């Protein structure tokens, strides 16, 4: 009831001449590659009544479908019934209906090469598109001449019988029946396990600081945990296994809406000594944990984007700065007594194994002198970093992101997957597609998945879970990047189209991954080499002779034929 | 000559050699003005037609298809046609233009069959090579091994031949040896259909000098620039083009083009407050054109330029500056009324103030009323046009005003305007799939735009792209956004399309309908004028899924050709 909010104006007047020939409100299923513009009829010249779906046991499916209007709809719902098949159910508890309503985005860069850099939001385009999945308002009003998408998102139980499940959607308004869409789901002989047994390695950096901020609530209190579980839970269901911290005030130097504070308590005391207290960082990380985000904790970090290093001076009773850089003894004598404590710390909580020293974007030079200070302190520190390739560096990094323009070499990706490190890619602000902006095509956070499974990566990196603006709900512009690059979840615990398009593709990784070796095990090398060259299609530079989207659906279609 | 040669682009569609093998030896057969010819596949053709009836007033161009298709490598594949002979009196073969219909890369319509409008990515869509091109330039042509080629035969028939029926020949030659001798039967009746510069049919296709400079990467307005535009413009001129397009500031549609338009008027703010203006390319421009036939009307575009940004010389700074203002400023009343009151002196001096119009593109009614009182302060007899959208409250201050096809004046509308002089048309744009002149739109649609003005009373027709063309248009109609073609209709070497013949023939028809109907009011003839009038019933374009356009054509030629 909180969490029931208005969209924002339209910037775009409606125009009744693209409305004359609807005479009468339309209801058809549509399709997940698309964002239906709320001032235009669907594209979509003839009512399509049913649904074919294809799916394994475990899986996670979704669906589109449209409703658009010449007059006014009052109250419009949709439930979904039970899947029916003989005598074997899929229960309408796992199903999750939602409008998929509309956020304030604008557009790249004007050069159409990029999104990076500082704006005015008067200097872009300003339009509504579809991205939000809204599964907690259960009623909408449609205006005249509108139109509302609906995300029907069909969770299949692990114990569920292979066979051809059907099934109805139920569109009312105004309290009376408007449409039965027809839903048909064929379950295969093959079962994609839960979450937290997925292998693909997804890190989306998490602010709690942005849910404090937006719900105005004191930071790691209950309610602050509260409000936080349901949100964190969509990451740990797509599979992610990296838990952010700040162990330092302000790693990012406040590039983003709220600024991350420190985790940790840095106090040095009047004579000499250092105490420094881990609460925080450990209640948020026991948190994360309780959710299943268990297989690295990130620390962000000890090359601040500024260097500037805040601690609770006690003579003074207040906070102070050292500005101290990597390559000066400051700032290695500033550090290993930190890392010492913390690493005693870490051994004492049983999570030293996996906590890294992170670090994002930073030279090479500076990378170096840090890697010093941190071998001093602990031989068997983990550091990982999330930047630009360097072959000096890849034995000192478990964890090593690179962006999608470099390339690791398949006998580098090989000896780091032999000896139990993590290699990832991003993207961010530099890549006009594939990328997860409110205004990307859906199927480009889809690919994002595939192109991980055709390189041979372990997954997929991006800086910004919930890095909420002031009104995410309404408007995903910020004062840099394009819309939509700091964040997507939103709130009251409501996935995107983006994360959606995002684990179904890291779905079909595992799928993928559970194909070859099952192929490996028969002698099947046609399979494998057929699924090979379907994977060819996931390159960065073949994307103007074959779309994001035709990729995806073909890559979908042969997987499913196995 | 030689430096127009060109090689068309590679087909996205393999041939199949399958489709082919009942194909012997070479096919030649009159074919259809309604048809593209697939390259990679046979002529769908069961047999071969070797006479072609064609029918025609004195005046009028007339045209028809011929196709070659061949399992073997033809060398050097021309055709030349006969003077076309009756008793003593003769069409001579200078009044007959043969030209190959060559390929040109296009895609389709949006992906759901409802529009082609927004920006497109090639990837997203269906890639496929179709006829449009007419080159009467290249002279022969090698066809590869299971391809299909199509000729196009323009007779231009002169006043003043003698009625009757007339007999000729053409004949196909490859590699310096005669394929075949298809025959041409032309019943020339006892009417006339004046010359092009005497149409009362209103075509607007707004021309793009700009494009042809950057084509041949010569210097704009230069001696080699205006001599590559003549012929190229002849093409609209001969089509009853009645407006010259200018662009009196930078930018006037925010290069929505491949090129965009510039000033071809030099706003220059000299340092002491006072303002030069020169019109030199703008008069050039305007004389060229004139000198060609097309004298009715100037458009200028644009005091509501699609960006609210205008351009002048600061000299004080020796730079580019812009001016940000909007109607309803008075900031842009300032800067307008400056160079307005200039340019109204200018054209009285010039004698071209009368038709010359302030010009706008698809507007939103409030921004056009601004506009309009900028304008009337300038000038009182400032002549205004709009293609956009119907508002009853803009009817009597605009003497141009063009309305997308979805919409329609009232006749009272339409005869109140016509009594006052004023101009009434209607234009499609990327929003209509069928009609349209898309590469891949059907032939007869482009025919079929011109019988709805007929149907309509409308003066006319148009189109806001002659020739802005894309980086290889021989090649490629595609652009970054719209259905493939939107952006031109004309193509290098000042050569036809497929859709300019279709349209031009329908201009012809309206012109036919006008004179038919002029003859039939004068006589008593009230059964043919009904007759008449429910032919053009049939160009409803809510009528287009019972009866389709070709049909709806053919049927109405036949009629009109009867009286
Ligand atoms: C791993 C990354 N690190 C940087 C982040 O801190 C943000 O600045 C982001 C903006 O798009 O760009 C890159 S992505
Ligand atoms: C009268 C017209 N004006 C507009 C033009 O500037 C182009 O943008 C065109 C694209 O199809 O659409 C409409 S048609």
């Amino acid at each position: 009831t909180s969490e029931y909010y208005q969209e924002a104006a339209n910037p775009i007047a409606t125009n009744p001449a693209l409305w004359a020939k609807v005479t009468a409100p339309q209801i058809s299923w549509g399709s997940t590659d698309i964002r239906y513009k709320k001032e235009e009829p669907a594209p979509i010249h003839s009512a399509q009544k049913s649904m074919n779906l294809t799916a394994w046991k475990g899986e996670k499916i979704s669906a589109q479908l449209v409703v658009w209007t010449p007059k006014v709809l009052n109250d419009l719902t949709f439930m979904v019934s039970d899947l029916t098949s003989g005598s074997a159910t899929i229960s309408k508890e796992n199903i999750r209906t939602g409008f998929v309503r509309y956020v304030i985005t604008d557009e790249l860069n004007k050069d159409g090469l990029g999104a990076c850099g500082y704006r005015n939001s008067a200097d872009f385009d300003s339009t509504l598109v579809a991205d939000v999945i809204d599964h907690i308002t259960p009623t909408l009003t449609l205006p005249a001449n509108s139109t509302q998408g609906g995300w029907i998102s069909v969770n299949i139980p692990q114990g569920t019988k292979a066979g051809k499940y059907t099934g109805t959607v139920t569109v009312k308004a105004d309290g009376i029946t408007l449409s039965e869409l027809k839903l048909n789901l064929q379950v295969k002989n093959r079962t994609l396990p839960p979450p937290s047994e997925w292998a693909f390695h997804l890190d989306l950096w998490q602010n709690p600081y942005a849910v404090s901020r937006y719900y105005n609530v004191e930071p790691f209190s209950k309610k602050h945990f509260d409000l936080m579980r349901p949100l964190m839970k969509l990451y740990a269901d797509a599979g992610g296994k990296v838990i952010t911290a700040s162990i330092m005030h302000k790693p990012w130097n406040g590039q983003t809406y709220d600024a991350f504070e420190s985790m940790v308590t840095w106090l040095k005391k009047a004579d000499g000594t250092w105490y420094f207290d881990y609460t925080v960082f450990d209640k948020w990380v026991e948190f994360m944990m309780d959710l299943g985000v268990k297989k690295q904790i990130s620390c962000y970090s000890m090359v601040p984007w500024r260097l500037s290093f805040q601690y609770f001076d006690q003579a003074s009773n207040s906070f102070k700065f050292l500005d101290a850089k990597p390559g000066e003894v400051a700032y290695e004598e500033f550090w290993m007594n930190m890392l010492q404590d913390f690493s005693k710390h870490l051994k004492a909580k049983g999570w030293f194994d996996i906590t890294h020293i992170a670090m994002d974007e930073r030279p090479m030079k500076d990378m170096q002198e840090t890697l010093k200070v941190i071998r001093k302190a602990d031989k068997d520190f983990k550091v990982s970093l999330a930047g630009t390739y360097h072959k000096e560096l890849l034995d000192d990094l478990n964890d090593y992101c690179i962006t999608i323009a470099e390339k690791f070499t398949p006998e580098e990706i090989e000896a780091r997957r032999k000896a139990g490190k993590v290699t990832t890619y991003y993207t961010c602000c530099t890549e006009p597609r594939p990328n997860t902006f409110t205004f990307s095509e859906p199927a480009e956070a889809e690919w994002l998945a595939w192109h991980s499974a055709k390189e041979n990566l372990d997954g997929y990196l991006r800086w910004a879970l919930n890095s909420w603006v002031k009104n995410p709900l309404q408007d995903s512009r910020f004062t840099a990047w394009a819309a939509g690059d700091t964040y997507m979840i939103y709130p009251g615990a409501r996935s995107s189209i983006r994360l959606e398009r995002l684990t179904e593709g890291i779905q079909f990784f595992e799928k993928v991954r559970i194909l070859k070796e099952e192929f490996e095990e028969k002698g099947n090398k046609g399979a494998i080499k057929n699924i090979d060259k379907t994977l060819k299609m996931f390159d960065e530079s073949s994307m103007d002779k074959i779309s994001p989207t035709t990729a995806v659906n073909k890559a979908k279609k042969v997987i499913n034929r196995y």
